[PDB]
């Protein structure tokens, strides 16, 4: 028999579409099986419920498109804790993140550098909980890249991370890959595939900062971006690219990238081109504006001034993508469980979005971050996975209420139970895995 | 700003070495125990500045289990291969649930002798997940072709994975496993885990209890390369636990200097006025033997399945014996954490023959000996010691049982730290989201 | 709050036009403020200057294009001690070097071969003095190439300069770069800018020593330098190309490099191309000049190392007549006789002394394409690299020859050399206290 | 594991630049530091500083002054290897500096003959006497400490 749940919302916002006032979803096992309003709810679920709930505002689960599964230890303050910190010690960080991102009422996570693969699978088999994770693995960088440590020397990262030289020790399978020419990419793009990776990540510009790479100019070849893209297209994913300047955007445009991440020095060229080849925008605001509220602490005056104009062009970029009507969503480059609400308020308080198309953002036009890996997800409709969430007050009257996860009420993924009045923190029905 | 006070009320205090007291109370001053005695006695100055009171049934120190392993293996391989196959992120994720199961079951303190323990206490100690205080060995020390071999796997493979020679990119020197073979070569197994943050060091000592590939009755590593892993221990202040089963293993594991042992199936008495003598602890792991007497030789050829009963009635008799003749003994289970820990202390009274408050000594009190000299002053509710205190609805002296049901254990303090209790949340008080 | 420096000039060579008599320049910072005649100052500088400064002759500091930051000990007299050489050693003489020619009014070193990117830190954290230094990095080489060590075996130098197989020990570090093939040739471009590389450096034809390689021959494919232009020209950054023989010569061009080195058996056709395309002419004319004035080789390798000094001379002099655009590098470490090249520029170039001054000082930055700021001229808005010097190089181009003769050195607008100042300049301190 | 590792780094990454097994290319056996465990590569360890011109030997015989990693307290090498380390320094005319702060420490140097001392910082009456009976320096540091 199935296993059957009705939420009467006095607000229901469907993620994409306008939001019903009194309004009912019926959850059958994994699938939402019925939407609309609370009077015409079919009879057959009135008859076999086995709970119903009452909440003022529904929607479905949350998505963060740009999340790093690193894990670190906070030792080292560059890229070099990603080399030197243990993988264990990486898990166990990610277990808790995890779980705090549920609590949050995110359901789904594309990671972009790091274990979400690995840590996947403690998810998928019950050990511990958290959101749907599609990872890509190890991001993809060339040497000299914006992947590389540049502060190590370079035998002892491409040791670590090339795809040359297989020995034990884990090989392929860290938070970074470097590869060079295209024999080399073929197997970078493999190596992530083999793990489960259910994206591909590359680096196609410089760094934020400008110290080491420049994120003025491009990375990698055209021909190693294209091989890239083919490679992942032969297995049904996308590729993602890191992008400041045009440079970068424009070549991983040209390669087939379906996704761009920052994009900070998109112009009126680059949001036509995004419409016109269903090219996903993922802004990631909330990584400017932490060094924007730093003001330039330590850094040298020129350097600053160079952050302040990124920071300016950045914001150019987002509000013009908005007013052309590219395709965009919501990614806020932090590790699992971090501030990533905030950037729901960014969308609106600096890119100008409605609170109602922030949350499109970070629903329905998610699932496109995965491309041909998504499930019909990212909606309260018919037929869809049942990832909702419910909250206390209505986000619509203020995009903040998201930064308090105590106002998420009830959490579903997959039609299970995983925060709500009762549960327990590992969720409804919980039992001691080892036991 | 101010020590933190606590006063907790208990109708029966089981203080872990001693007569339990009726109608008691214990004082927490910031991370140590205060005070411990009798309602009336208390020093009226903690009456005057405790924050908070509390009002329990039964008190008593925290569990210890000194036989655990951080695999949090994937379910893949069925023998060795997975330890080598899983990569650690998966088991550390693993791993921070099993830790989180033990402290609700009041575990705070557990001594890990193969895995990961020394990588995941990384992440309890900057708060990030919550679990015992964890004394682990790194990875178990084991000969080309002992028990922490993986013989299904070529040679080269498992030596490559876990060998000291050929230093290479990829956390070498960090997995469950370390293969040394001769005296040069284990000065340095020693010192990886100790560079790892080890609290003890763990050698494979004699064969695998199932007799398949090595011979449980033969004694493993020289005489020659033991005393060289206790004096490396030694230096840095860790003790050596050995596991062994048949005597040429207990014996040469003796001789060495390993002051904790592990198994000890063919122990008698000669073996017993040994570890009394040398002061030697006796760790039974009787859980694992009950797991596959259980199974009743299912999958197993009948003459191995007699093997099993004949070292399983061994076992009994040595563990009966060290009870008998008051060989200092401590509980360990030999299972993943969060694994079903309070069963040991169940067969430690119906296998062994202590009483149900020897079973607790056994747990509690003695089982900081299992880390020698790096053992706090812990595992007894005594003036001055660690305020790892737990507190239960019910009498576990009446049934010792009562610890495999952990609605039962109501509160959890782990260095003065409410873990678990009424209105306390799934990572303890005051926590925050590490990640903002 | 701006300091500001007045300094009063009897002639000023601005380093690209005609110089000026009793002129003035003022330096804000790190820049350039005003540069005319001492009546036209303007008057917020003369209320607000810091220190003013009274000099017979002022000028633009001097670049040299083609300097190779080794510090190799004495011990092997080939390639060898590249190798061979501890980099510790290394450093501790570059910064001798460095020190050497700041002194002598060089405040721009373009490194072709060595640790420059390793010892600009040393310069730029403030430890020591010296340059700005343009570093390459590891000169780009075939295996065979003028960059091998071929007295040494090949598992050995591929070993030590090779772009497979990472490994401990500064791998990818070094003075030189072995690379066979597009794929290995995108990692030693990446390799080199992973360090700070702010060019790249190819060996393009043989060593001029005709004993192992050949300098008629060209080196790397053509398939090779395109990657190789490609991969610099993506980071902002232009190749220089090691050149003898025509072969080389018209290979570097094809592939996009945009300076050329040596160049010997640059013809007409070369010149004109070389003009088309904006490619700049380094000649290097001193390393030639040394072994000629050497004369232990055999009768047939001397003859052939005459007749190709004749074809540099000849190449050197024509591109010279034919409007190429020209620079001035010596071949020689940090603090060697980078003052000679002007000579030569001059005596055996057919340059006036103007026009040689014009070759080390505004043409230079060119060497490094994108990477240059606007510096090299005594120009409003270009940085502050001023040197004043007692005596007028333009009646006698050897003056340069004698250090004594600079007497006020400005880099970045900070005085290193000067009246009352110290060795390591303006308001040293020990910088490990 | 001794005050000379970089306990940060996983242990692959340090013996790889600084052990003296696996010779390859990269100024091999040349660093700041230099990882050897047991009596067989003590010997070399020595011998490698020998090669580059030293004129003087030094070991970690305890750990650092800092508690985090390894502890001062205790010793560091064994007296076995202490001993071949100063065997190998004397039969080229060099004499041993040992890194000390725990009395284990400074014991087990003393004993295995080295002549120099550093920081020595729990040394005692039985160490002075020690150290002027066998004419062994003290270098204080006291530097380091203020």
């Amino acid at each position: 028999e199935a296993k059957v749940t009705i939420i009467y919302a006095g607000l229901l916002i469907p993620g994409d579409g306008e939001p019903l006032r009194n309004a009912a979803l019926v959850i059958s096992d994994k699938i939402i099986a019925f939407v609309g309003s609370e009077a015409d709810i079919p009879k057959k679920y009135l008859r076999s419920t086995q709970s119903t709930h009452r909440v003022p505002v529904l929607m479905p689960g949350l998505w963060d498109c740009h999340m790093h599964f690193g894990g670190d230890d906070d030792y080292y303050n560059d890229y070099t804790s990603g080399l030197a910190t243990h993988p264990a010690s990486s898990g166990a960080r990610l277990a808790r993140g995890c779980w705090e991102a549920l609590q949050n009422g995110y359901t789904s996570y594309r990671d972009l550098a790091g274990y979400g693969c690995e840590v996947a699978k403690a998810i998928n088999d019950g050990t511990i909980v958290g959101p749907n994770v599609y990872s890509s693995g190890a991001a993809l960088s060339q040497t000299a890249g914006h992947g590389d440590i540049f502060a190590l020397p370079a035998g002892e990262v491409l040791g670590s991370y090339g795809v040359m030289n297989p020995r034990p020790g884990y090989w392929g399978a860290g938070p970074l890959c470097i590869a060079d020419g295209v024999e080399e990419v073929r197997r970078a793009v493999r190596l992530q595939i083999r793990r489960g990776a259910k994206v591909i990540k590359v680096m196609a510009s410089g760094g934020v900062m400008s110290r080491d790479d420049n994120p003025n100019f491009a990375q990698f070849s055209p021909e190693e971006l294209k091989v890239i893209v083919e490679e992942a297209a032969r297995q049904n994913r996308i590729v993602s690219a890191h992008v400041h300047g045009k440079a970068g955007i424009m070549a991983a445009i040209k390669a087939g990238c379906k996704s761009l991440e920052h994009v900070s020095y998109a112009d009126e060229e680059v949001w036509e081109l995004m419409k016109e080849k269903g090219i996903l925008y993922v802004a990631t605001r909330s990584v400017i504006e932490i060094f924007l509220a730093s003001n330039g602490e330590g850094l040298v005056k020129e350097s600053w001034a160079k952050l302040q104009a990124l920071a300016d062009s950045h914001l150019k970029a987002y509000q013009g993508a908005i007013k052309a009507g590219v395709t965009i969503a919501l990614g806020t480059d932090t590790a699992p469980g971090g501030p990533t609400a905030l950037e729901l308020q960014f969308a609106v308080e600096r890119g100008g979005m409605t609170p109602l198309e922030a949350i499109k953002a970070a629903t329905a036009n998610a699932p496109l971050s995965v491309g041909p890996q998504a499930p019909l997800t990212g909606q309260l409709r018919e037929g869809y996975e049942a990832d909702v969430i419910a909250l206390e007050e209505n986000p619509l009257e203020d995009i903040k209420v998201f930064q308090e996860p105590k106002a998420v009420t009830h959490v579903w993924k997959g039609g299970k139970l995983f925060k709500g009045p009762g549960i327990g923190p590992w969720g409804e029905d919980a039992r001691n895995p080892f036991l």
